[PDB]
């Protein structure tokens, strides 16, 4: 392994048909007998491990210990037809058999599985990497064939990507994914974070802040990954065990929570529909159930506790399993201002940005980076600032002591940490927990949950107060959601429109009181009659409640008024009130909603053909990949997989700094910069080399 | 097949077949693909649409019963809000199809402690339920269309 | 999928399709790693034949 | 058409160069390219 490493650092900066790729194809031609017995080697020993897990390996395989005899292995494996007869006895040579000729090929199979892992990676790895830069040698062609079981092995974990290099021209980039990072990554909630994201830059998204933006994604969902991995599952310590135990199980099933909580309200509800009022015991009423059975009201007392009881363990799942995301981020974006801007040492936001001045709380604090993966922030930011504004003025802001940096570098000490519940009451950071308490509560999803809690207790208070989960639909169901986005989406338009309509109303009402004020009688009695209009309030009243819901405006409800002196006035009156109120306003507010629709479904296709159009990472269009058959899907699975990119970050963040390649350490220095230059914009390997390649 | 023996039971099941316009004529096959297109939506819309009208039935249970007296008698009421479920059935039975919504059908409101409550009540579902639903609704066709 | 598992084992399973060697071709390619046997049992053919 | 309107005015401007016309495709070659050319070599601010 380690001099197939040293191999591929010969090929770093390569270009194709490049000299040193030609000279290790020759090399490996030279040694053609030896490289074909490695390749060998690791191909009996895979062929083996997925043989023994045959069916038709289990069926030779008789004895009850789980043993197999020499002649059964010898016998089991020709039939395959998978092996030569040298093959076949070199493995029966490496097998184990004891004196009776028992091979246990449980552990037979798994002996050189492991060992052999990393030089297979690296051996197929360094194949790959010829093959792609020297690829019209058909001597390699050969070699690729005698490790097509290798590399069709390693595929899944063959991780490529391509960056705009050290030597301004594009490069490839091989490297290793992991199976904890590729299954992660499948999971369904991170498939539906990545979704989202992808439809929030590209549909409301610039190409200046396009990679900035994937890569904060990439540290989101880096922590999510840990978040999920922490919260699987395969007297004081008993107690904590358990404790987080059920912390776990609720984080795990916040979803299923969050449904039977649904669930419940409808059968609450479902329930609550037989209720009936009477004046008789089941001057003032009574309200009781009305039903035959006689469980109902046992069973509705039972539901409410159990939904109350359902809704606190949602928000216990939710402060467990999302809010840790929520902190992240904002000490990520808190830090990485400090440090790169300055936000609290030069510019000190107007009191205006209540995050930034909510902010000012948690610099001091003994931990401010508690999720966030930076402990030295603060380090960084006084190494970046206190030669400018004063060293002990920057130590005071982020509440640090200067002398005890010295001896944190001298050395480390190793206090007592005492398992008791009363020294662990000083340890909480007071202004940090009331910082973090008070951005929960500005969080819309929280927000929602403490609602749903208030909500479920005071439908102990009354029942009736259980109606209100029902609105829990428009969250739960995504349809439900997207059809009432139609409605929110021209929110201010609507508001504004209804507050015109509002006005409207109101200059037909002045112009009714000064003139029209007979026709506004609407009783039938002929000694007491209810004038509607012999106010200001009563007539914009009257208006706004009887002439919007009527068909055809105030005309239906107000007198007739034919054989009067003011009947054309009337009339004009009227029919302008209908069609300037009656027809275009709420035909305005029709428009508004169904516009509204129209606008969402178009967000939703721009977004669909512009990832089936364009590659995510270089804005090439599919137009160019597909000169060569089915270029643009290869591209985005192969050369330019953003899932990849993720996985890089991953795989560099993991790895040594020492243990860095060329490659490695400069995308990992342009990293920590926070410059985006190594992203090919613009350019590809194909296009690179399109002479070369063509 | 079915529809046609059983017209022989009942000849008003050959009723039936003249739904067949819409397979036989590819202009029929159109339009009603145009409804059939967000017919999820539209089936989601009209369950919310139940929804609030429930909460609605609710709130009026709770305080307005008064106004729901059905019954021009002076002796025998027909009081329509005295249970969930007659409140209920009256609700999206009358006041979804009512022009104003349900104010056009209970009793005036006027000259009561109640008045303000009961017309934002009755202007709040004159909006929610008959304008901006139904507009809802008659937008996802004519989308479909588009 | 679980309904045509009925028809696997049937002595007419390519009755339209134009292909009457399905089954063979089906063995050639999987019976050395599945069991010729096996195969033959469960797209009901008689290897004999 | 009011809201169609808006947005090709704003297509067009993050799209083209409203001096010479030519394509953020050309210009995002390099990168940035067309933030770098709107924002110094073909600034209309500039030209007032
Ligand atoms: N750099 C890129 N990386 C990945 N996908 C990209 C990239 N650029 C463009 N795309 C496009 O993004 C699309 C989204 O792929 P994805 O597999 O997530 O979608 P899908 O068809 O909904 O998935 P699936 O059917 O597997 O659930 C791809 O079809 C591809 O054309
Ligand atoms: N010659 C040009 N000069 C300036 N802008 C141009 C030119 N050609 C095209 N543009 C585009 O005009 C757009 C308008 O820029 P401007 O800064 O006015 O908009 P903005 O994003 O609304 O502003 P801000 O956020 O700073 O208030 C730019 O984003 C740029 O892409
Ligand atoms: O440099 C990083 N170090 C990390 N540690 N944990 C996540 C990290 C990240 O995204 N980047
Ligand atoms: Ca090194
Ligand atoms: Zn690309
Ligand atoms: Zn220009």
């Amino acid at each position: 392994k380690d001099m197939v490493v040293m191999l591929l650092s010969l090929l770093e900066g390569n270009v194709v048909n490049g000299m040193i790729a030609r000279q290790m194809v020759d090399m490996l031609v030279e040694s053609s007998s030896n490289v074909e017995m490695i390749l060998k080697f690791f191909d009996m020993f895979l062929k083996l491990k997925d043989i023994v897990g045959s069916e038709a390996f289990q069926d030779y395989v008789t004895d009850p210990r789980g043993l197999i005899s020499k002649k059964d292995f010898q016998k089991a494996m020709d039939s395959q037809k998978q092996f030569t007869g040298p093959e076949i006895q070199f493995l029966l040579s490496c097998s184990e058999a004891d004196e009776n000729e028992m091979i246990n090929f449980e552990e037979f199979a798994n002996r050189f599985q492991e060992p052999a892992r990393d030089i297979g990676f690296n051996v197929a790895v360094l194949l790959t990497n010829l093959s792609e830069h020297v690829p019209h040698d058909p001597r390699l062609r050969n070699f690729l064939e005698l490790a097509e079981s290798i590399l069709e092995y390693f595929r899944p974990y063959l991780g490529r990507i391509e960056i705009m290099g050290a030597s301004r021209r594009i490069e490839r980039i091989y490297f290793e994914i992991s199976e904890t990072n590729r299954a992660q990554w499948e999971m369904p909630q991170v498939k539906e974070s990545k979704r989202q994201f992808i439809f929030d830059v590209v549909n409301e998204g610039g190409e200046a802040e396009k990679m900035e933006l994937f890569v904060s994604f990439c540290e989101d969902t880096i922590f999510e990954m840990q978040i999920a991995a922490q919260i699987s599952e395969p007297f004081w310590g008993e107690l904590e065990v358990q404790r987080v135990k059920f912390l776990n199980y609720l984080s795990r099933n916040f979803y299923t929570l969050r449904f039977l909580a649904l669930f419940l309200a409808f059968a609450i509800n479902f329930i609550l529909l037989f209720y009936k009022v009477s004046d008789s015991p089941p001057n003032m009423v009574y309200y009781f159930l009305e039903e035959s059975t006689g469980y109902m009201e046992p069973a509705l007392w039972c539901l409410s506790l159990l939904h109350t009881l359902v809704a606190f363990l949602c928000i216990i799942g939710y402060n467990c399993l999302k809010v840790p995301l929520v902190i992240f981020k904002r000490e990520k974006e808190l830090a990485r201002k400090l440090e790169f801007d300055g936000l609290y040492i030069t510019e000190q936001p107007g009191d205006d940005d209540v995050k930034g001045q909510w902010d000012r709380l948690v610099l001091n604090t003994p931990s401010f980076p508690s999720n966030y993966w930076d402990k030295f922030v603060k380090r960084k930011v006084l190494d970046k600032h206190g030669d400018i504004f004063g060293r002990e003025r920057i130590a005071e802001l982020l509440g640090m002591d200067l002398a005890s940096l010295e001896i944190t570098a001298h050395n480390e000490r190793k206090p007592d940490p005492p398992p008791g519940l009363l020294t662990w009451l000083m340890s909480i950071d007071v202004k940090y927990q009331i910082w973090k308490f008070g951005v929960i509560f500005t969080d819309n999803s929280f927000l929602y949950l403490g609602w749903y809690m208030v909500m479920s207790l005071l439908g102990h208070y009354n029942n009736f107060f259980f109606a209100a989960h029902l609105l829990d639909i428009a969250m739960g169901v995504k349809t439900l959601r997207t059809i009432l986005s139609s409605v929110t989406h021209n929110g201010k338009q609507l508001v504004m429109t209804v507050g015109l309509l509002a006005v409207v109303v109101y200059l037909y009402t002045v112009v009714a009181f000064n003139f029209f004020r007979k026709f506004y009688n609407k009783s039938e009695d002929e000694d007491e009659p209810d004038m509607k209009c012999d106010d200001m309030m009563t007539c914009y009243l009257f208006h706004m409640y009887v002439g919007v819901r009527a068909g055809g405006g105030i005309g239906d409800e107000i007198e007739d008024p034919a054989g009067d002196e003011y009947e054309l006035y009337r009339v004009v009156f009227d029919i302008t009130f209908f069609f300037f109120v009656i027809v275009i306003l709420l035909a305005i507010i029709q428009g508004l909603i169904i516009d509204a629709f129209g606008e969402l479904r178009d967000q939703q296709e721009q977004v669909k053909e512009d990832m089936e159009t364009k590659c995510f990472i270089c804005g090439i269009g599919s137009d160019y990949f597909d000169t060569t058959p089915h270029g643009f899907e290869t591209h985005t699975l192969e050369e330019h997989n953003l899932a990849n990119y993720m996985f890089f970050l991953m795989y560099l963040i993991n790895k040594d700094e020492t243990e860095h390649t060329g490659q490695e350490s400069y995308v990992w220095k342009m990293y920590q910069e926070r410059c985006w230059d190594f992203f090919p914009a613009g350019d590809c390997f194909r296009k690179q080399y399109e002479d070369q390649l063509s």
